[PDB]
């Protein structure tokens, strides 16, 4: 039950040789290099080679978990625009950037590394007309359209803060994270597209900003063109404003610790936290992790299916792999749109070198019948990712044997929002799988298993705790959004010097990493990322409800006040749905007498 | 012979090509050319500024021209069909830095600014140092009013020297400078203040040129009235004489600077942020955007090359900086290459028609540079007010702002030059941001009229306009057209994108279009003969106004036309002139039924029986801009019966002279 | 033969030239001096550093001590006469990343501030590591209010450590701070955030000094009802009683800091852009620029005072004062070395704290006013005697001149006879120390400043003729005949006044308001205010050279003398005279006193120096620099109390009340 790289990862059959390999002890001697006292050259040389700089850094890294103050290449200055578009226009203008796979087949297209740049240069211009300045944060609720990535990119040309909020929130979560960052420009569309339904996003956002005082400028892309209020004054069409605009603007000059974005995630305890990521080792982080975990070369066509609401569409749709330069895929539809095919419909036409996606949607797909992917080539496919929560035995296997044909190397990635980039996976040309397993700490990441009831290490092999970072890593999430005290509690006060990933962890025999999951109140639903206690609180509002307890599927046990109950089990649901979003509702409601 | 026409001139064209003459050749005493001495010089040299290996002259030229804070990494990129246009991009500088400081700290008291006043007696050296000095005062008053680095600041100056420290500080801060030609009414005003939606103005108490006073700051209260958006009004004290001041808006110029240090860093900029809008005027105001490097670049090189400038030359442009001349080729070319320019503050007659001649031979200048419609102004004059002047200071004569008839380029060769001048026409456009076509005075052998050959980085064809397509070899006519990006091209229009794609990339796709009609003769010269919108089509002869006023102002008395077409039902066209004639012209011995059948009969035997004027209309003056331009549209338009679709003309030179053409066409 | 001669002293001149001692001679452990050992090693560099040869000598030592973002290109331009002064224009660095973030890269651990509390019990060490994250979590916390670079802050801090993170928050970001002596009045503290147009300030609650609070909060609160600009008043808690907060308006530090990260950027500062505003007694805003400001705070702090990197640097004034902007913080931090912020006074809780301090830290530098020096000698030598204090390697004294005999006290009981005393004289507009022995090199004569600091060239002017009188044994007007690095740039939004007060009395040159004489060695003798003098019969009198006769008797302890218009003399010589608490005026009648006094006087200097009028006064009005305020006594004297001003922020306002009273 043990897969070493098949040969799709060993440079035969014409692929391209990996970057490292052939074996285990070729991982270790270049992790070796990224932790412990004498790794700051091979940091500072993986900056250099990575990442174009304005101005070159002198001190690698500083600061630490007590306090957060964590710093890496702090002298330095760059440009996430830059480096994601400019520097390859430069170089090959018409290279496809993103694959558009819109949500009805036949409407997908290429959109080149010059088109984008356009595109981003006059949503840039656009935002400086409005008075955005470096720092000011900025909030994005798009779905997946490619634009998406060009408003993302607008916002760091000139150091704005984007805060992107995922298009299947309800008003209420969006006015919440709007509010918070205090933003005063909102970026979004005039309708979404997914699964062939539409999302009244614009009737959203309206209800949203009844209650947000400070929004007073709105750009609108238009996604469908079906008639969608629009306040006058406020409210702009993206395609207006930027028309009046040049397609180039200068990229402001960065500190590598100048904030990049603000993405609001939900913790064990309290409301969700803006979790903040700053410039340089953020980009570095994911620019490495996408070339290494993925074996990415020049000419890949990169396919996560996630969704750039999520950090992993942060990472691996957006920035990991525009900053390396290769092709990435922007996906609007669902994996059984129109048919369960899709997802393999899509990497034979696109001839798509890696699949990223979460655990869940493989379950569905192999739920669906093996008639959907036992007839396509796939031969393109090198690597199958899965992140977001456990892969079971049987959908890893499903995911080598149908996906895979049994020649690509599955990489299972653990990593969290605040971790930035992928922190356990392995490397598919040097790393022997076992189903279920993470195995080896990525560059940088030295990870520890600690006794809860002691707080100390427990060294040695097939041990079990908590999972821990024993030091900083380049694309450590920096702060909590005005909530540093957050941060500290939650990551740094549990085991004083070390990170605390809210995970449990046992480490086998043979030095895999096993994840066993949130040791507090964060359950994973299908990948997204839910707190129980948010459950909760959503409803507890319900007109009725006397005492709520949610436990991880989500399974809500809920006792009335005094004053049918399948059709109260809908009522909370869309109560649920409300407070949240669609996405959140509990896959069942218990009416109890007494909890 | 030859399809393409040399511009009618009364000298043979055997006798009619001027060699770089001995003042050009490195003789007595003179600078040697920077490049010379013939055209196969001019075609090494402009080979390695065009074509997919010219990154690396362009490189080094940005290198060694400019001093950078930062390096760039990337030569160019974009192009025409966005309006992307980069140059330089990751490089970072600064117009002041280059402009000033780098030039005070090696020579603090090298004359930066012969400032000529409105009254001669009142003029002045301004050193480096003192400009500097002045320059960083008003920075720090703006920064003061909150001004910050992409903040456009309206200016509204007349000819004086600070003009030229106002410019300035703005770039030095990275502010965007929008300057309105003083003299503008109030309504023209309003309307550029409120496109480019400045919080700041700088302008004087009054303006003084030709001995009349412009009343800039009523002009200034009567515009902001309807500008919401300024809030703060810096006067200069130009006259001291009692003018308005509103509470809290408005401050002397002196009271703020004497508050504040004499030195103020330089904000570091990107090559591609905004250095000005400069609005031009047939729809609305357009606000024309350059950015930075790349426009410095060109003027600097411009200026050095097309008039051969060396380190102790005295630069003498006599336009106004409202212009795109006085941006280029006063404050930024000038300075850029640390040399001294002229800011001259009156009029080519005030107070006698020698004023020219008078300043070039009290400052011996080195070089002069002005527009057609003066030179005729002053031909017009007599020859008295130059003939008995030295200006063997001189080496280079500069044309610029429309087509030189020949006999104007002769008068200018004959009396401003004593025939030992090179005379550079030069071709170009406010969108062009630096000159486009001109000889290279050390190197290029003159016809009267023509620009001649293309500057370094300028690719142009001529496309028949008729086809869409380009014409190959020489001896071809139509529109003129850029094929590729150069490093001073406008980068956009201010807040009207569209409007900059529509007006120069659209018409011919691949592209640049400058809106003017051209020819390339059989031995490869350009002639640039008059706008497109310009053209008359007579049974198919299409006729360019150049061409048509050069052969009329052929004859004896004549002092300057326009010719405009008329609908016509035999002839598709027909040509309609307006002449002015000298003053001392005696109307009564030739009336003016016997003058338009001379006139008829010169112009078919230079150009042919098609392009005789159908009508002729005596006046005292043409419609003509600030800078020199006729209006000819307006001409146009008079003839049409389309007198009240004319538009905004209350700026013109002469906004009197539009009811006296009318009366004169009914 | 010698017409100008040395303060007043009880020494024998041939007994009164101090070679640098053991201690400062690399002996007994001490590092090595970095200039020495004798005068010729002093002159040999300081060549280096003016003329016109000077460019190389900058430019290298710009480059070895300070860290830059860019690298300039000019060394230097501009200057007196338009005031267009320019340093090392095209670089750019950040004063915050000089004083804190290089260092604590390279040690963390290593103290940065020694702060003394008032309460000795209460007083630690700071780390560069926890002095670098309180700075950097204010820094965004003023980010969060809006404040951009170029904004001015102002700054009502007592003399708790925190002051440092405040100053270096503002400069970390670009903003300007402007800090106001806490304690200040309302209306004192009012008219300087209005005219600095600042929009937030930082304070505290109280401050401790002394054993007594001041109530800096409440007197914030009477200010601000007349600074309509102020919009944000960022609170530091310490002392914890209960202060008015204004709802929106005030948020405490602690709390808005808990919000921030310990980490911000540095802006990127031009060479020129102004560091702070600081305004001296209208109010007049002294403003410095960045790198020629810090390259002379760094490179006067390491040779003036000899400090090396395990130094513990013990600068006790306030940072009110220049001397605590360039000699607590950005000096010593930009050195790295270690730097005491000492809160409470002399005398508390009794007058042997500067000596217990010195003891308990291993202090190897002490740097204080001559008006501390004289209170703590008038209390007496048990306070000091029986002290160790052989951590000490060098004495400095600011502020004033220092008498001979009071000199002699510092260097007999503070050093015990085993330090170099450096006499620093300067100005707020100065910026750094102009003149002063280099402590390895240097023989010192009691009372004078000796020679030039690098990159200073000073001349004597007649004030008679405008003219430079040359060479040696020559007294008038002291002037420096180029810029320095370090000279304030401008007076805030007032340049005339800046060049009407410094550059237009003697065009070509800087006037410093000094009176001063060049003797016969070459040595400069600062004599006193130019203001100040006093002329009897023709006799041109200097403040400096009649107070030290003065102290020359047993049991005085301080003097002030001016000027009293006199019908027959011109002016007439009046002093008032401050006696140590023992002496006995039953034993010793004033008037005979009295008499004693005004015969030293004339047997030192001659008769038209002896006081006509003698006033015996418990103390003398003095500044919170320690500045003995003889303007105020001048105009008594002259009977002009009521054109005196608002002297409500001087040390003890009721002193002038007592002089009043004893002139009448
Ligand atoms: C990347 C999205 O990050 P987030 O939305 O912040 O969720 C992060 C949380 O998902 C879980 N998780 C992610 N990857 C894996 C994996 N390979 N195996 C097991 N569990 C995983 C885990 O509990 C973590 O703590
Ligand atoms: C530089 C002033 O730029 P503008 O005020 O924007 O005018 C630009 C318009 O002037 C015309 N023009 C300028 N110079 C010449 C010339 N040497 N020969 C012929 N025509 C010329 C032309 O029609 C152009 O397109
Ligand atoms: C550094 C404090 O600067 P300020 O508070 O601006 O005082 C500056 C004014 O103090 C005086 N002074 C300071 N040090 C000395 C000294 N060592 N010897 C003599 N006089 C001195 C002098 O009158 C100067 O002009």
């Amino acid at each position: 039950d043990l897969f070493a790289p098949p040969p799709r990862m060993q440079g035969k059959e014409g692929r391209p040789k990996p970057h490292i390999g052939p074996n285990y002890e070729s991982y270790v001697k270049e992790w070796a290099k990224t932790v412990g006292p004498n790794s700051d050259e091979w940091w500072a040389a993986k900056a250099r080679e990575t990442l174009d700089w304005y101005d070159d850094f002198k001190t690698v890294r500083a600061g630490g978990f007590e306090h957060g103050d964590v710093q890496w290449f702090p002298e330095g200055t760059l440009n996430a625009a830059y480096n994601c578009l400019d520097r390859h226009y430069y170089k090959n203008p018409k290279k496809t950037a993103i694959i558009y796979e819109a949500d009805e087949p036949s409407e997908s297209r290429e959109v080149s590394y010059e088109e984008l740049m356009q595109e981003t240069c006059r949503v840039a211009n656009v935002l400086k007309s409005y008075g955005v300045k470096k720092g000011d944060a900025v909030s994005i609720y798009l779905p997946m359209t490619w634009q998406a990535a060009a408003a993302f990119l607008a916002c760091a040309r000139i150091g704005a803060i984007h805060s992107a909020v995922f298009a299947g929130f309800s008003a209420e979560s969006l006015r919440d994270r709007v509010n918070d960052c205090e933003c005063k420009v909102l970026i979004t569309t005039d309708e979404g597209r997914r699964g062939g339904k539409t999302i009244a996003t614009k009737q959203i956002v309206d209800a949203a900003l009844q209650q947000c005082p400070l929004v007073e400028n709105v750009l609108v892309l238009r996604r469908t063109g079906n008639k969608v209020p629009m306040t006058e004054g406020r409210d702009k069409w993206w395609d207006e404003e930027c028309a009046k605009m040049p397609a180039y603007c200068p990229c402001e000059r960065m500190a590598s610790e100048d904030p990049l974005f603000i993405l609001y995630t939900s913790g064990s305890t309290g409301k969700p936290k803006g979790v903040v990521h700053s410039t340089a080792g953020y980009l570095l982080g994911t620019a490495l992790t996408l070339k290494y975990v993925f074996d990415a070369h020049p000419d890949d066509r990169f396919a996560c299916m996630a969704d750039i609401g999520w950090i992993t569409g942060h990472s691996y749709i957006i920035y990991g792999p525009l900053a390396n330069g290769i092709t990435t895929a922007v996906f609007e539809s669902t994996p059984v749109y129109p048919t369960p095919s899709r997802y393999w419909d899509f990497v034979d036409k696109w001839k798509a070198t890696q699949l990223y996606t979460a655990p869940t949607a493989i379950r569905l797909l192999r739920r669906m019948g093996e008639d959907h992917v036992k007839n396509h080539d796939l031969s393109s496919l090198r690597v199958l990712g899965s992140v977001g929560e456990p892969i079971n035995p049987e959908a890893w296997h499903w995911y080598n044997d149908f996906a895979g044909k049994n020649q690509c190397a599955i990489v299972d990635t653990y990593w969290m929002t605040e971790t930035g980039s992928i922190s356990i996976a392995p490397l598919p040309g040097a790393i022997s799988t076992k189903p279920g397993s993470a195995t080896f700490p990525f560059f940088g990441m030295d990870v520890d298993i600690i006794d809860p009831q002691t707080g100390q290490v427990l060294e040695g092999n097939d041990v079990e705790g908590v999972l821990v970072a024993r030091r900083p890593w380049p694309s450590i999430a920096r702060t909590v959004y005005r909530d540093h005290k957050r941060y500290l509690e939650t990551y740094m006060k549990p085991y004083p010097g070390y990170f605390f990933f809210g995970d449990g962890a046992a480490r086998d025999y043979d030095g895999y990493m096993w994840i066993k999951g949130r040791v507090d109140d964060v359950i994973n639903v299908s990948g997204h990322r839910l707190s129980t206690a948010e459950v909760e609180s959503a409803l507890i509002l319900h007109k009725g409800v006397a005492e709520t307890a949610v436990v991880g599927a989500v399974y809500a046990f809920v006792t009335m006040k005094p004053e049918k109950e399948a059709d109260l089990s809908k009522e909370l649901a869309i109560q649920v749905r409300k407070v949240i979003g669609p996405f959140a509702a509990p896959k069942k409601i218990y009416l109890v007498s007494d909890l």
